[PDB]
């Protein structure tokens, strides 16, 4: 998927653009679910302004309300259940990461007849699934316009990552206003989970142009300029429609469909996240750095690449390592100063289940085996 | 449109890509119409690849060869009767812009009982269309990854575009190695019309983020730092992947819908190329700088930043009228440098049809009138 660019969802993005709703569900049946998280869309009042774009379209109305970060399974059955139950054509998901990834597993579970659990874990292929859309709430996953979920057994203490073009979202309504309330931590989560798949891409071997290297160091920049702003004025307008703007729609000028499928990369964060419950990105911000460390190349060139262009990386008198593990910890260093954890001491997570964590992590040139996972556990303690 | 970023067409970018049209092709039927142009495929050698691919992949072969460009109708109208006679399942586009749009009307027309032209002409509106898809040969009008057609009707003297969700391709090879053999001067054409995509959605009101605005500007830029080098070094892979890129992926970060649509802001160059058949982008050459100077803002805050950030023009001394008058100066200047036309006299054309001209063009805030017209093509003599 490295030279692939595929990005089918039609996004509408700007201020009020939750009024494109009747128009975009017109060619849409009218039994609609609509999902979405623990209540923060009602103390937002963006609740009560879908319900009456919905009333204007239409469509009847029924909701699965309460889906959790690091979305459960349980929940994804529940989605399919109401949508036997309400003979549902359509899914609109409302929220961040989490509620989309699940309005996807309801989609594709709605024409399974198993246990939503099995397409999670690959043993069904999805051959059909429910239509949906989104109003995306926090900026930004990639999940508003990629075809990957990432589901949580909580009983089994697994998350793993599935995907499919037939969970591509339909549409995806993109208002800055609708992140204003994105608490600080969540906002910086955000924006870690941003860069990481532009580092994700750029770390790709002899897949990238030079000015695609160039957009993708330019995006950085701009994050990075931008985060300590945003995060100390968190309901300013501009600041949070350069993050949404960066997170969504630039991404699609530089990213390739392996980048956005990145969710399949990322066993050890999904490993902690499955035990641990700690936000997806936390564990980027503790985990990345040390696994870019663990696995840095001999020839550091895409990392000192970063390293200057990015963080200003002096590179006289130093060797390109030094200048390379130098832009690493710039980065960490950056992520930390937003208010990132750093170790996994912060999540109140010592060394007892590291090697469980290992061997559910476990479950090309640089792979990881145990003993890499393992002693990148142990850096990040 | 302008608020709206849509783009669903699969792209797979790189060095022998037309290796995965079987691969595309396995979801479609197996009666296809290929459909190319004068014959620059087969000098190249790359008709032959795809006769290849299109043997591995099973499928039963027919031709729509002599694709003009700015193809005519008569065209079109052959390729629907080849589709009804042949029991056409899916259409593949090889060649540029004219050969994919005229794929376009193919499609569409394939389910329309009756003259194509009146698809061109917006008299039916398409409610179905056969799929397509696209091996792209030049650097590039953006038809390949959007759902817009120009097509010409020779006997009556007019050129015209149209477009519908349901001709998007759906997916497109995009492989620097099939741009080699573009000469010099549909190379240079290529990048103006690149160029002008950008411009039209940057002239949009309050509608750009200032993100956006700055991957606009380094777009720019690094078409006109290339451009002079690939015109002196034609088969140059780097220098070709450059232009291949900035003019496909990379602008999927930046354009609007609005701005992949801008076939309907170009009437004067479709007059003129509709009268004397001259290509596209050699009347952009010649007209649209001086449209820009026609209705240039009483703001000339936008054309100033252009100026200013794209072109390099110190302001140092200057009215901000001056600045944006003298980057509308600078580009023309750069496009001549290239060797584009800058004069209606370059393709022999003289005053003796302007008005025929600015009637056939005229068939919000700064919308053109017969006088503008008249006015632009005048100053453009
Ligand atoms: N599919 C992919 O490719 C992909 C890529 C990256 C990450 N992911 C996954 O996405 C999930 C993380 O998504 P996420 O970072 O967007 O966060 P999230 O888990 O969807 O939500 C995190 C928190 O943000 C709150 N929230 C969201 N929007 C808010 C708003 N406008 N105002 C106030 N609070 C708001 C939520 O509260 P409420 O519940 O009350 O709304 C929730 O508690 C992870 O599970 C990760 O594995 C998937
Ligand atoms: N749909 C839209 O939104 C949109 C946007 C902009 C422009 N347009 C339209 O696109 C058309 C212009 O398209 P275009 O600039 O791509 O040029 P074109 O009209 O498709 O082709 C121009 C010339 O380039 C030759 N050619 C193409 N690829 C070649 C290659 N690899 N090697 C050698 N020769 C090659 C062609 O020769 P052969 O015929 O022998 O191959 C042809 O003579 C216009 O009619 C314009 O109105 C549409």
């Amino acid at each position: 998927h490295n030279f692939t660019y595929w990005n089918p969802t039609k996004l509408i993005f700007g201020r009020g653009e939750v009024e494109r709703l009747p128009e975009e569900l017109k060619s849409y049946g009218k039994n609609v679910l609509l999902v979405y998280g623990g209540g923060s869309i009602k103390r937002s009042g963006l609740y009560d302004q879908v319900i009456e774009q919905l009333n204007k379209a239409g469509v009847t109305v029924h909701e699965l309300a309460g889906v959790e970060p690091n979305p459960r399974v349980s929940t994804v059955n529940k989605g399919v259940a109401l949508c036997k139950e309400h003979h549902i054509d359509f899914l609109l998901a409302v929220g961040g990461g989490s509620v989309i990834d699940c309005t996807k597993a309801i989609a594709a579970g709605a024409k399974y007849d198993g246990d939503a659990w099995d397409i999670v874990t690959k043993k069904h292929q999805p051959k059909d699934a429910l239509p949906f859309g989104t109003v995306l709430t926090l900026a930004a996953t990639g999940s508003e316009m990629n075809s990957g979920s990432v589901i949580t057994n909580w009983e089994t203490k697994e998350k793993y990552g599935w995907g499919s073009p037939l969970v591509f979202p339909k549409f995806s309504i993109l208002d800055p206003v609708n992140t204003f309330t994105v608490p600080k931590n969540h906002t910086i989560y955000g924006m870690v989970d941003m860069m990481s798949h532009v580092f994700e891409q750029y770390f790709h071997h002899v897949s990238n142009t030079p000015y695609q290297d160039r957009m993708c160091e330019s995006l950085l920049r701009t994050v990075i300029e931008t985060a300590p702003k945003l995060i100390n004025d968190l309901e300013n307008y501009e600041l949070r429609e350069t993050i949404l703007y960066t997170g969504t729609i630039a991404l699609n000028g530089m990213l390739s469909m392996g980048a956005r499928g990145d969710w399949a990369t990322h066993n050890i964060e999904h490993a902690v996240s499955a035990v641990y419950d700690i936000p997806h990105a936390g564990g980027l911000a503790i985990l990345f750095p040390n696994w870019m460390r663990h696995t840095l190349s001999e020839n550091p060139a895409r990392m000192k690449q970063l390293a200057v262009r990015v963080f200003g990386v002096e590179e006289a008198g130093k060797t390109d390592k030094e200048v390379a593990l130098e832009g690493i910890d710039k980065l960490s260093a950056f992520w930390t100063s937003l208010g990132a954890p750093n170790r996994l001491a912060d999540y109140d997570i010592n060394d007892e289940q590291l090697d469980t964590i290992a061997d559910k992590a476990m479950a090309q040139f640089k792979s990881l085996n145990k003993e890499d996972v393992l002693a990148i556990l142990k850096a990040s303690l």
